[PDB]
């Protein structure tokens, strides 16, 4: 009983994502809107169909899933495709205005293989301040990857309760180095990976790796006991600057 462009929602969804193909998104936040948006771009669905599945969303109601598609919160109305296989979002462009002829090209493009899939990143924060660096996507080559620094980083998930427990010894040693010698080579850092995708592939949450002053392409993982003083053994035993 569903129509070419139907609606993602509550009872679609998960038969969509089962589907095995990309499903895009029309975000509008009236029904109206979103009516004369399915209008324009039933021609591309059509032309697609068995390739890409399309679909209205309430942005009034689901707003808040555009973030998902990494697109930017309350810009609307917007188009974005979720590549459900690979775990890829394709956002089109919010300051650009939705018509036929520009979402057919984007559209071409991306079963084209031609748009290179969006990367998830806070901003990089205006001020470094916390004796704890924080790392983000747009960041993450520039800190970690500094050749000259014996870079700690803690990959974490707001959500995780071991995370949380770490968190204040992982301040304590910030700080301490912060306040060290060692102030100029050691940097002791973290990146909220829900938030941002990092070239890691973490497991499980946290883990801690040492990237070493001169060995970028050998980092150490962590496997220690979690306390501050074992935490400075493991930077200074495997740090390129012995920093303890």
């Amino acid at each position: 009983g569903s129509p070419l462009i139907g609606e993602i929602g509550p009872e679609t969804y998960s038969d969509y994502m089962s589907a095995g193909i990309p499903l895009a998104y029309i975000f509008a936040e009236t029904a109206e809107e979103r009516k004369e948006l399915s209008d324009k771009l039933k021609p591309i669905a059509e032309a697609q169909r068995g390739v890409i599945n399309f679909g209205t969303i309430d942005a009034k109601a689901f707003g808040a899933h555009a973030g998902n598609l990494n697109l930017k919160t309350d810009k609307f109305p917007a188009f974005a495709i979720q590549e459900v296989a690979k775990n890829q979002k394709f956002p089109f462009d919010q300051e650009k205005e939705i018509t036929f002829e520009a979402i057919k090209a984007f559209v071409d493009d991306f079963v084209a293989g031609k748009i290179e899939p969006s990367i998830k990143s806070e901003p990089i924060p205006e001020k470094q301040e916390g004796p704890v660096t924080v790392v983000v996507a747009k960041n993450y080559n520039e800190i970690v990857l500094d050749d000259t620094k014996d870079v700690l980083i803690e990959f974490y998930a707001p959500w995780c309760g071991h995370c949380k427990a770490l968190a204040p010894k992982y301040e304590e040693l910030g700080a301490l180095y912060a306040k060290s010698e060692f102030k100029d080579r050691v940097v002791i850092a973290k990146v909220d990976a829900t938030a941002n995708d990092v070239p890691d592939e973490i497991q499980g949450f946290p883990t801690i790796k040492l990237y070493p002053a001169g060995a970028k392409g050998q980092p150490v993982t962590y496997s220690g006991s979690r306390t501050v003083e074992d935490l400075i053994k493991f930077i200074a035993e495997n740090g390129k600057y012995k920093a303890a």
